[PDB]
């Protein structure tokens, strides 16, 4: 199952209204500071579970709109499942599946396995990866493997050893700092195997990251986009690369919007 389709509508800084599509594997979404362009991962989590401050205000020529409208379209097996949520002005919320209202508990059941509607541990942020280095045989297994595939030889074990070709075992401790964001998002994806989910949003997971530990980063992602879509919101433009589609968000007034562009 993938994310196909996002389309807003009077959420948030999105006036106008916007649809996005989705790459199999990794989409970049990309933009300057003025929309810290979260507003995107927040319409996600808003449509599922997670005081009218959430509808748009108005603008130098667009009124406040009636109302905030989201709509997610994934895509099972040669199927479309659509999730859709719109809360009016009036007071009036209301969900939908498939065009058909419904109560929110429907939805979250329809998305069993998934983060999605509870806790959302597909979402994470620079603040998880932290919490996760700090705090089964097939999780072990895949931490090897891309330990592996980040240095072209070490190995991995699970406290954290890292043992790079060359060398010999140690300790994540006396790593370097950038090295262990790099074992870090290691974790994450091997977690994955016990934490399915249709899509992974990786929320701005590169900054220790320098140009060349995210070279690294960037052939791991590419691994693991071959079984799992991400969603990467990032401004370095060496992670920008393992991007299949990029998407380009600006706020003119009070007003954002979104273009596929080219790198």
């Amino acid at each position: 199952m993938r994310l196909k389709k996002l389309y807003l509508k009077g959420f948030k800084s999105f006036g106008r209204p916007s649809l996005i599509g989705f790459s199999d594997r990794v989409t970049a979404i990309v933009g300057p500071n003025g929309s810290g362009k979260s507003n995107i991962i927040d319409a996600i989590k808003w449509v599922f579970g997670e005081k009218f401050d959430m509808i748009f205000a108005g603008s130098e020529n667009l009124p406040p709109a009636g109302s905030a409208y989201v709509e997610l379209v994934f895509e099972e097996n040669g199927e479309e499942i659509t999730v859709a949520r719109e809360l009016k002005r009036t007071g009036e919320n209301t969900y939908y599946l498939n065009g058909s209202p419904v109560r929110l508990k429907d939805i979250r059941d329809r998305f069993a396995g998934t983060g999605l509607g509870v806790d959302f541990y597909s979402i994470v942020g620079q603040g998880q990866i932290d919490r996760i280095v700090n705090a089964y045989q097939r999780v072990n297994e895949s931490f090897n493997r891309f330990i592996s595939l980040l240095f072209f030889g070490g190995e991995g074990r699970l406290e954290i050893s890292i043992r790079k070709p060359g060398r010999r075992d140690q300790k994540l401790s006396l790593l370097s700092g950038g090295e262990k964001a790099l074992v870090g998002l290691a974790l994450l994806f091997a977690l994955m195997e016990i934490k399915p989910s249709p899509f992974y949003v990786l929320d701005e997971v590169d900054s220790p990251l320098d140009d060349y530990n995210a070279e690294r980063f960037k052939r791991l992602l590419k691994e693991n986009s071959k079984h799992t879509q991400f969603i990467v919101i990032t401004h370095n433009k060496i992670v920008m690369e393992a991007a299949d589609l990029l998407h380009g968000v600006t706020m003119v007034n009070g007003v954002s919007a979104i273009v596929p562009v080219e790198v």
